[PDB]
C-alpha cells in the first residue's frame, strides 16, 4: 500500500523531470533548515523491494546510520531526497534504478534494474568541523573545480559577506594574499578555510572565538570582544605561491630579507599570530639547505639564527610555552652560548613550572654574560616558586587522601 501511495502522490524532485525520484511526507518535522553538501546526516531507514521484501533496515536506536551529504557515500536518490528533509521529518522515496544501483544491481540483495522504496527518518545534521575545533564551520553551497588549493603565502580573489549577530559589516570582492587577510581587514578564520576550497566554491563559514577579530574585536565594524562571525565566500581564482624547493638560493635570500621586515612590522603592532607566519616561511625555506656558498651559508645561518629568537618571542607573547622552548633548542643547536636564546627558554621553562630546567638556563646566562642583572634575580624566583608549588601539591594530596579515606569510612 505506501509504494502504491508514492507511485500515485509522488512529488518529483528531479532536475531532468523524470519521475526518477518520487517524495511523500509522511511527518513533517521542524525549523524550515534543510542539509546542505558536506553536511554529516544522522538517519533511520527501511529498504524494500517491488515484491515488498526488506533489504535493509537501520531503526534500532542502537545507532543511526551516519555519512556526508552530496559526496556520492550514497545512492543519488538519497543526496537528492535528504537534501530536501526538515530536522525530524520522515519521508517515503521511490526510486528508479538510474538514480540507484543501475543495471549491474548489488547482487545478492539488490537485483539488476530495481525500483527501490524507502523511508527515511532524518534525525540530525552538523556542518563540517574543518579543524575538529569547532572554531571553523562550514556548509558548502556550491562545489569547486580543480586539482590544487590555495596554500599560505598564495594570492586569491574572492567574494565576501560578513554578518556579526545578524548585521552584515562587510560585503566586496577582494584581492589579498593568504596569510595576509588581516592587511585588508579579513580575520584569521577566512585564510585558514581557504586552504581547504577550490576554485568556484561557495560557501558558508561560522567563526569562533579562536579564528575571528579576537579580544581587540573590531571597532571599525562595531565588532566587539571574542564576537561570533558567519561568513559567505566565494573563491573566483587564485596564484599558488611556490613551495620551498621551487625556490633557488638567490631567491631564497632575497625574500628571507623582505619577509623578516614584514614580520616585524606585525610584532611591533601586536599582530603576533602573523609575525609567526612571517618568520615561519624563512624556517621553511632555509633549515634544510647545502651546498652552499661561503657567502651564502653566512647569510642563511644569520637569517636561521634570528628568526629562531624571533619565533620564540611571538610564541613567550602568544602564552604557547612549548613551541617558545622548541624555538629557543632550534637557536642554541645553531649557537650553544646565545644569551637570548637561553635567557627565553628559562622564562618559558619557568612559566611550565619546571623549576630545575629554568633554573639552568638563566645559570648558563651568566657563565655567557655575569654583568645580566635580570638573571640572577629570575634564579630565586625559580627557587620562591618551586618551594610554593610543593608546599601546594602536598596541601592537596593530604586533602584529597582526607577526602577518599572519610569516604572510604562512610561506605563501610
Amino acid at each position: 500500500s505506501p509504494t502504491a501511495t508514492v507511485a500515485e502522490q509522488g512529488e518529483d524532485i528531479t532536475s531532468k523531470k523524470d519521475r526518477g525520484v518520487l517524495k511523500i511526507v509522511k511527518r513533517v518535522g521542524n525549523g524550515e533548515e534543510t542539509p546542505m553538501i558536506g553536511d554529516k546526516v544522522y538517519v533511520h531507514y527501511k529498504g524494500k523491494l517491488s515484491n515488498g521484501k526488506k533489504f535493509d533496515s537501520s531503526h534500532d536506536r542502537n545507532e543511526p546510520f551516519v555519512f556526508s551529504l552530496g559526496k556520492g557515500q550514497v545512492i543519488k536518490a538519497w543526496d537528492i531526497g535528504v537534501a530536501t528533509m526538515k530536522k525530524g521529518e520522515i519521508c517515503h522515496l521511490l526510486c528508479k534504478p538510474e538514480y540507484a544501483y543501475g543495471s549491474a544491481g548489488s547482487l545478492p540483495k539488490i537485483p539488476s534494474n530495481a525500483t527501490l522504496f524507502f523511508e527515511i527518518e532524518l534525525l540530525d545534521f552538523k556542518g563540517e568541523d574543518l579543524f575538529e575545533d569547532g572554531g571553523i564551520i562550514r556548509r558548502t553551497k556550491r562545489k569547486g573545480e580543480g586539482y590544487s588549493n590555495p596554500n599560505e603565502g598564495a594570492t586569491v580573489e574572492i567574494h565576501l559577506e560578513g554578518r556579526c549577530g545578524g548585521r552584515m559589516f562587510d560585503c566586496r570582492d577582494v584581492a589579498f594574499t593568504v596569510g595576509e587577510g588581516e592587511d585588508h581587514d579579513i580575520p584569521i578564520g577566512i585564510d585558514k578555510a581557504l586552504e581547504k576550497m577550490q576554485r568556484e566554491e561557495q560557501c558558508i563559514l561560522y567563526l569562533g572565538p579562536r579564528y575571528g577579530f579576537g579580544e581587540a574585536g573590531k571597532p571599525k565594524f562595531g565588532i566587539e570582544p571574542n564576537a561570533e562571525l558567519i561568513y559567505e565566500v566565494t573563491l573566483k581564482s587564485f596564484e599558488k605561491a611556490k613551495e620551498s624547493w621551487e625556490m633557488d638560493t638567490k631567491e631564497k635570500l632575497e625574500q628571507a630579507a623582505i619577509v623578516k621586515e614584514k614580520g616585524t612590522v606585525y610584532f611591533k603592532g601586536g599582530k603576533y599570530m602573523q609575525a609567526v607566519i612571517q618568520y615561519g616561511k624563512i624556517v621553511s625555506w632555509l633549515e634544510m639547505e647545502y651546498g652552499l656558498s661561503e657567502k651564502e651559508s653566512k647569510a642563511s645561518e644569520s637569517f636561521l639564527l634570528a628568526a629562531f629568537l624571533n619565533l620564540a618571542m611571538c610564541y613567550l607573547k602568544l602564552r604557547e610555552y612549548t613551541k617558545a622552548v622548541e624555538c629557543c633548542d632550534k637557536a642554541l643547536g645553531l649557537d650553544s652560548a646565545n644569551e637570548k636564546g637561553l635567557y627565553r627558554r628559562g622564562e618559558a621553562q619557568l612559566l611550565m613550572n619546571e623549576f630545575e630546567s629554568a633554573k639552568g638556563d638563566f645559570e648558563k646566562v651568566l657563565e655567557v654574560n655575569p654583568q645580566n642583572k635580570a638573571a640572577r634575580l629570575q634564579i630565586s624566583m625559580c627557587q620562591k616558586k618551586a618551594k610554593e608549588h610543593n608546599e601546594r601539591d602536598r596541601r592537596i594530596y593530604a586533602n584529597m587522601f582526607k577526602k577518599f579515606a572519610e569516604q572510604d569510612a562512610k561506605e563501610e
